[PDB]
């Protein structure tokens, strides 16, 4: 049999479908990561974080030497998935395998195209299969593997011994997003350009020593003009049940609400203390631009690296750039531009279109040495 | 053949026998490590260091959802092995393979149960086989492997391609204790609750530039009321032979004396300098409790992390615990409790039973800012 | 088939040919690395950096217990290869495989002999095959692999599933020098004791924002009494072509000049700015000694760790050595010895032969606290 000595014939066709994704051995990085071709039309799947800090996305296909510009079809930050599009025909495509028919001990190979100058393949097994308790993806097998997963092959393919895609490599002993979930996500992203999720409007924490005397999710904040606000949910409410089913923690509440649609009607059990109250309400419901300055929104993750700051965070400033001698550094926060108060990346971009090339005043905060004005 | 594509059918039965061991995806750690079921009676083998800092040992079996309390059958700190017991019948058991019939290049898989929510399996080969020169375990193959060995699977199983146990994973490219040694050790531990070893009573160092003009073990300390003390062995004695066989270094002396029984008669050749002298003598011969404060004895390893300190070392103090606001920190040393002078963990425990719940005065040393009194 | 359960029979003969290389489990390091026996005459191949800081090279063969002194047949620092010789017959030799007939996904095993007390083998696949654009080794496949490559097995063997050498392990997910290149290099090193390469005499940098308005290599320095100096090449010359073929960068210029012989005639296109000029010229054209003090030449790599320093760098000084109490430290620079001005290791050695054992004055610089005189 071929596999006594090599797996090359089993994986060679899959290798053809794993592309590199870049911006702007050796110098060619500037490399963002890998992607996988899924349709002959030119659709490619990758991680969200691979293309997160990049406009002008460039794709390198095995045996091409030519970079193709890609446009962002859609993103899903919760699943860390994204679909981009290039204009070309008769492309090699990956063949999907059923990710619920894989077992611990199956041979798998992780394929990446780290720099657009060839593939890199690592060999291992399915080490563990992890099903979350809850949500629309309750029974999806998230894949651990001892095939090396790394930023080189993040966004690339994780294939079985017959060359079928069982997952999308995700780097941040190795994790892969299962291929059934990937198929469904890319189908929703080619349509609709997004994943529509319900939104309640509450910040959440778990119970430690409160006797509330139950389990559930403690409401620590109620966003203004939200369904939770308009329904009458207050801070310190313990959300215990959704539609008559208990939520043990904020994880289950998050995934059950997120598995629901916008404008969908939902009912919640809450403990003020300790009188059960019932609420019935309608559910409601952030990529940034690059340049040489980049910015990003202050997500709860971002302000961790700080509440109540408003505006964008200048994530990185490359050296000797036309925006570094202006005065921009890393970790600053753009709070005002001329007459537009910057509270998010959208405000940033709207301010940028108005009066571009014209003189422009930024009020930008530094955590140390602070508020300074930059005339760009 | 099955192994062209997967090893699952070959390892699935072995996976059933690898349990998780815990105390007190996600929160469930509090995880100590893995263990292996070896008898249908309910005996489980693991590393000593997995259960070292834990009373109230809890065991999670694959496909159970129910934690079973385990009692400590026995420990062996030199071999880093331990046997615990749970009350259950018709358990799945591991099948042992002969660890002296394995070869470099054999396929092996390391199985752990890191958090009690499923197995984790890594694949590799036997990378190296290491036999020590000396002792009762002279010809046991200690196993290196490029199957990943880590705290997740430490104490778990290392199996061959047919699912037979070839070793017990040990984390501290991967090391495993051979299965023949494990079988013998667990057999001695189910009986006797311990591994009986002879004790001489000397601290030892090797030769560097002494011309003693030989090889052997330099005696740097003679413990009081020990066979070496009562036989007339002095500091700076060079122990060169045991029962007419040369010892090259303190390693060989350690393993030859430790391979002997308590109350066993032994003869030693020594060089005062350089007149050979002969001694004939009878050989002679430490787990701690937890709580939220833990303590441990000051082993020669422990005071390295300091001679001549006496008493326990408070290894860790968890945050916001009822014993942290008392004043206990990490790295302190409890030297006195009321009228009991604490010289070991046994003194600590004996002091604790007397007057528990009653007011209690600790004299505890800090390496900086030092002696302080805590009224618990 | 054998490979469903083990690869031992396929690799056992290759393991016999992988030796350990040392100087001067446990104490036996003092270990430099691994090597591979390639001829029954006693020729062994290894990395240059394994034997770089060592005279008195000792070789341990599997199943020997006897160390054999080795003499340095030849070195090639650019390819990080070296050939040494021991006196013994009927040795086990490695069998070469064609390194241009390997594929990504082929099974490979990395064999080392890290401490001379047995082999260590790691398993993986060919992860990537990397061909440089240019030079005599344009089409040699440099091998990446997820078989672990590490200082233990650096200089050892990388073999296919049939036991044939496909590369020499190189540590500094794992890199191996292809076996065809290794065969050619060792053949040139057994003859000639070296790899003869052409030399131009220019320091080089790439283009960033110069509009030169081309691609090529910028000359930043012209060594005195060199072919470039005598031909009339000046600083800031842009070397664009060699023998009518364009060089994109200093990498291509380096490899095309280095692929040429000493005394070979070559023509170059240069841009002063922007008038093309043509030059035609003849091409022209460093291991150190150890002791307890070591020294090395100030290569451009070495002064990075500083231009224009002249003399040797004392790389390391072992503790309590007869040369440490003299005053030698790490990072100092020996600039003068008695009447010999030390500008390289050759000057160092020539100074050492004159008046050895006689009183001897070193003028040695320290980057801090600086010039001090040592009377050895």
């Amino acid at each position: 049999h071929h596999h006594h000595h090599s797996y090359h014939d089993s994986i060679k066709d899959s290798i053809k479908a794993v592309v590199n994704i870049s911006t702007e051995k050796e110098r060619m990085e500037r490399a963002l990561g890998s992607g996988v071709i899924i349709s002959k039309d030119g659709y490619i799947v990758t991680n969200n974080h691979v293309i997160d800090g990049a406009d002008k996305i460039k794709v390198t296909i095995p045996g091409s030497n030519k970079e193709y510009s890609a446009t962002l079809v859609g993103t899903d930050s919760e699943s860390d998935l994204a679909v981009i599009r290039i204009t070309k025909d008769n492309l090699p495509t990956i063949k999907f395998s059923d990710s619920n028919d894989i077992s611990v001990g199956d041979l798998v190979f992780a394929i990446g195209n780290p720099f657009g100058v060839g593939e890199s393949v690592t060999q291992g097994i399915v080490s563990a299969l992890n099903k979350s308790g809850i949500g629309i993806n309750s029974y999806e097998n998230f894949i651990q593997t001892d095939a090396s997963i790394n930023p080189g092959n993040s966004g690339g393919a994780l294939i079985d011994s017959r060359g079928g895609l069982v997952g999308i490599n995700t780097a941040i002993i190795g994790f892969a997003i299962p291929s059934n979930m990937v198929k469904d996500t890319v189908t929703q992203l080619i349509k609709t350009g997004k994943i529509e999720r319900g939104y309640l409007g509450v910040g959440l924490q778990d119970l430690s020593g409160d006797l509330d005397n139950k389990e559930g999710a403690v409401v620590i904040s109620v966003e203004k003009d939200s369904p939770a606000k308009k329904a009458g949910i207050l801070v310190w409410d313990l959300i215990t049940e959704v539609n008559g089913k208990k939520v043990k923690n904020t994880n289950e509440l998050r995934n059950l609400i997120g598995s629901m649609l916008p404008n969908q009607r939902v009912t919640l059990k809450v403990i003020r203390d300790k009188k059960e109250r019932a609420f019935t309400l309608t559910l409601a419901e952030t990529i940034s631009a690059q340049n040489g300055l980049q910015v990003e929104d202050l997500t709860q993750e971002t302000k961790r690296s700080s509440d109540d700051v408003q505006g964008v965070l200048v994530s990185q400033v490359n050296e000797n750039s036309p925006a570094e001698q202006a005065g921009f550094r890393q970790g600053n926060i753009i709070t005002k531009i001329e007459e537009v108060e910057v509270k998010s990346v959208a405000d940033f971009n709207h301010a940028l279109e108005k009066y571009k090339g014209k003189p422009k005043r930024f009020l930008v905060l530094d955590l140390n040495q602070g508020y300074r004005i930059i005339l760009v």
